[PDB]
DNA sequence: ATATTGGTCAAGG
DNA sequence: TCCTTGACCAATA
C-alpha cells in the first residue's frame, strides 16, 4: 500500500523512500563510514561517499586517506589546524 | 569554476 | 510486487 509520514503528513507511494525521509525528522543515521565521522541516512549516499576516500593521498597525523587533494587539504584546517 | 552533500525520486534487479 | 540503487538538483556544515 501507500505509508505517510508521522511528523510532517508527507504520503510515500515507496515506503523505503519513508523510512530514509523520516530519518530527517528523528535524526537517525545508521550508516556510518570506518575511514572518517560521516553518517548519513542513506546507504547508497555511503556508497558515494566511499569514492571520496580512494591516487590516493594520506593525512600524516589521523591517517585518513583522500582521493582528491584539496579535500585532505580542507580536512587538514579542520582537524589540525 | 571546483568537490561534496542532503533530499528527492523511481527504474529495474 | 518491492527494496536497492544511483541519478538529479540545489545547497555548502
Ligand atoms: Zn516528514
Ligand atoms: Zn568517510
Ligand atoms: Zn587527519
Amino acid at each position: 500500500r501507500s505509508d505517510t509520514c508521522e511528523y510532517c503528513g508527507k504520503v510515500f507511494k515507496n515506503c523505503s523512500n519513508l523510512t530514509v525521509h523520516r530519518r530527517s525528522h528523528t535524526g537517525e543515521r545508521p550508516y556510518k563510514c570506518e575511514l572518517c565521522n560521516y553518517a548519513c541516512a542513506q546507504s547508497s549516499k555511503l556508497t558515494r561517499h566511499m569514492k571520496t576516500h580512494g591516487d590516493v593521498y594520506k593525512c600524516e597525523i589521523c591517517k585518513m586517506p583522500f582521493s582528491v587533494y584539496s579535500t585532505l587539504e580542507k580536512h587538514m584546517k579542520k582537524w589540525h589546524s
